[PDB]
């Protein structure tokens, strides 16, 4: 009936539990380094560069895709399902890996001092 919590700082071991995942992200590993932008597919054969990309995208590059689709398209859709007719914050970044379409280019630029550009064009999609 009356039973309430003193205070809210017992120990030094009370302010770790900011968790801002989504739908299955629950900190799992997420753990990378590349900066990454993101392009509709460009296979532009003239920018041919290379450095540290494994010919293979990576979920990263997905990754921001979906989250750089997910508003581009939450505007429309540059996505290639609901091109207009949806615009959800990930439905199409997630339909479009759940399709494993991903028909984009990422660039994967490098903080270590380097950088390479291409995605699905080129190399994988999410993976």
């Amino acid at each position: 009936m009356s039973d309430n919590e003193d205070n809210f700082d017992g120990d030094d071991f009370d302010d770790v539990e900011e968790d801002e995942g989504l739908d299955d992200l629950e900190n799992a590993e997420e753990e990378g380094q590349e900066n990454v932008e993101i392009l509709p597919s460009g296979e532009r054969p003239q920018a041919n560069q290379k450095r540290i990309t494994t010919p293979y995208m990576t979920k990263y590059e997905r990754a921001r895709v979906l989250g750089t689709r997910a508003l581009q398209i939450a505007m429309c859709a540059p996505v290639m399902v609901e091109l207009e007719g949806e615009t959800d914050p990930l439905l199409i970044a997630m339909k479009e890996l759940k399709a494993r379409k991903i028909p984009i280019i990422i660039r994967r630029y490098l903080p270590d001092g380097s950088y390479e550009d291409w995605g699905v064009d080129e190399l994988i999609i999410t993976d």
